[PDB]
This record gives C-alpha cells, structure tokens and sequence, in this order.
C-alpha cells in the first residue's frame, strides 16, 4: 500500500489527518474532494499532495456540524458552488483603488466589484464566520475567498449577470441587522394614517427613490382604498440606508452620500461602476479610477450614513 498523508476539512480550521491510498481516487475514499477550488474527486494522489489541506463534502455528523457552524447552511451543493466560484475568483486581480480593494474586470464581475467596494464603506457584521473572516481578508486586499462566498451565498455562478441591490439584500440577510428599525407613517385622505415598524433588511433597503431626503419628506404610493397615499420616514435606527430605483439620470453631490451604483445599458446585460464621496467624487470602474468635483449619470443605488433619525412632523 502506497499512502501520502493529507488534512480534510469543511471550514479550513478543524483539520483531520487522513492517510490516502495512491491507487484510489480522492472520490473513492472521501467523496467529493477539492483543492484550492479545483475539483480533484476523480483524480488520485500525486506525491506533491503530502500534508496539503483538501475540502471534503461533509459525510459524518462532526463535519455537518462544523460546516453549519462555519457557513450557516446545510445546503449540500454549497461547498461545490463555493469551490467552482473560487477556481475563478483566485485568478482575478484585486487592485487597491483610492484605498479600497476593487476587482479588475473579468467574467461579468462589475456587480461583484461594486458590492465589494460598497461593503468596505458601510458598517456590517456577518453572522457566518466564513463570511466575517473572508470580509476581513478582503478589506486587507485578499478578496478571492470573499468573492467566491458572495457568489455561493447569492446562488450565482461566475459569468452570471448579477444585480447589486439583490446581492446586497442577500448579504444583509446574512448580517446582524436586528437592532435596525424603520418606522413609516402612511397618510391617505380616506383610510387615514397608519404607522408600521420594519426590522432587519427591510429597515435598511427601500426601492422607489434614490433620495434619503425625499423619503423623509414623503413619497406618493398606492393605497389599498384605491387612492394615492404619502409614505414618509418617522424613525430610522441603522448605521446606513440603501435607497434604490430603476436607473435614471441623477446628480451626486460631494459630501451628501457615502457611495452609489452607476448602471449603464440594457436591463440585465449592462455595466456597473461605483461612485464614492471622499474629498472629491471618485468613479471606480474595476481597476480604472476617474475623479470629478461634480457628477450626473445613471444611478440605481445610493448608500447614506445613519445612526438615529426622528422626523419633525
Ligand atoms: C444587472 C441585472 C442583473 C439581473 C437582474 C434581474 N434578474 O436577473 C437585473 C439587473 C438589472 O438590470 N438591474 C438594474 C439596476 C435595473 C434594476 C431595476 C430596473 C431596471 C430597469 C431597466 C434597466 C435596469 C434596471
Ligand atoms: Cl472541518
Ligand atoms: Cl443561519
Ligand atoms: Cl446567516
Ligand atoms: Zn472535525
Ligand atoms: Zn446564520
Ligand atoms: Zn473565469
Ligand atoms: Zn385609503
């Protein structure tokens, strides 16, 4: 028998000594086995594998519990989807642009670069240790793992056309936004006045307008009575808000927002860029950087800082 030694893991924290037969495939002995993203199930051990760390699909209770504790999912496809993504994201370039980890354009990743840039500018704690650890590494310039995890958590494959607002919504659902509270008042001439409290993701995301100020003053929405009613923001408790609308020409003013998603072209197959408010306006286009004191262009998301807001109405 001819047998190198390896470590198996689901989380790359808890490592298990295995001694593998070199005649038999990884698949025969562990089930689905991966190396640095690369599916090696049907391959047999090369000598240069000695003492390396393979990811395996959980196949005992120990590994299922470890996988849930690390990823916060029992989805048996999760590991394979994560590894398939990582196989690409480890080949992407992550240049520092204006002090932020960006992504050089590849594999339709403009939406992922825009999300990654945004996440470095808002306050968020991820529930899954996998996401938290990778977010810290990405902020320090090593974003491959974080990008692979984002794809796996959003049910996206490399090359798939992604929406930044949907991606942020999925990420927010994996974050601690419990303290986040939104109180709305709705005013109809007929049904009258109704207040509702939103919590978590629904407290920090709105679709319909880019302007936080315009949200505070009120926006026109349909009432169930059939009339148009006024929805306005009573109370906001969150470290940020995300205001989205279908793309449209919008003016961004230095110092009045944190950052924004620019989107150019047709539904689904357009291109995102990222606008950030520093000492002036920076436009991050993957590896490309431009700056200007003023900006007008097609915006679909705007992010703003918050802590505690109460209306004067
Ligand atoms: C880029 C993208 C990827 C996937 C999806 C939805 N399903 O797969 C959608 C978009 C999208 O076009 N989002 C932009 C920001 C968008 C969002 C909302 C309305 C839009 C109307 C016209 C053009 C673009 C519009
Ligand atoms: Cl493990
Ligand atoms: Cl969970
Ligand atoms: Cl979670
Ligand atoms: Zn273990
Ligand atoms: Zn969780
Ligand atoms: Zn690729
Ligand atoms: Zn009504």
């Amino acid at each position: 028998v001819r047998t190198i030694k390896v470590f198996t893991t689901v989380d790359n924290i808890n490592l298990h000594t295995q001694v593998v037969d070199m005649s038999m495939t990884y698949g025969q002995q562990f089930g689905p086995t991966y190396l640095d993203g690369a599916d090696v199930t049907k391959i047999k051990p090369h000598n240069s594998h000695e003492g390396k760390t393979f990811y395996v699909l959980p196949n005992d209770d120990t590994l299922r519990v470890e996988a849930f504790e690390y990823y916060h999912t029992t989805d048996p496809s999760f590991l394979g989807r994560y590894m398939s993504a990582l196989n690409h994201t480890k080949k992407w370039k992550y240049p520092q642009v204006n002090g932020l980890t960006s992504i050089k354009w590849a594999d339709n990743n403009s939406y992922l670069a825009t999300a990654l840039l945004t996440l470095q500018q808002i306050e968020l704690k991820f529930n899954p240790p996998a996401l938290q650890d990778a977010y810290y590494r990405a902020r320090a310039g090593e974003a491959a793992n974080f990008c692979a995890l984002i794809l796996a958590y959003c049910n996206k494959t490399v090359g798939e056309l992604g929406d930044v607002r949907e991606t942020m919504s999925y990420l927010f659902q994996h974050a601690n936004l419990d303290s986040c509270k939104r109180v709305l008042n709705v005013v109809c001439k007929t049904c009258g006045q109704q207040q509702t409290t939103l919590k978590g993701v629904e407290a920090v995301m709105y679709m319909g307008t880019l302007s936080y100020e315009q949200f505070k003053k009120g926006v026109q929405i349909p009432c169930t009575c059939g009339k148009q009613a006024t929805k306005y923001l009573v109370q906001q408790e969150s470290p940020f808000v995300m205001m989205s609308a279908p793309p449209a020409q919008y003016e961004l003013k230095h110092g009045t927002f944190t950052c924004a998603s620019e989107y150019t072209g047709n539904y689904q197959c357009g291109h995102y860029k990222h606008i950030t408010s520093k000492e002036t306006l920076y436009c991050i286009d993957g590896a490309l950087l431009t700056k200007s004191s003023e900006y007008k262009g097609p915006i679909t998301d705007v992010f703003y800082k918050e802590n505690s807001y109460t209306t004067t109405i």
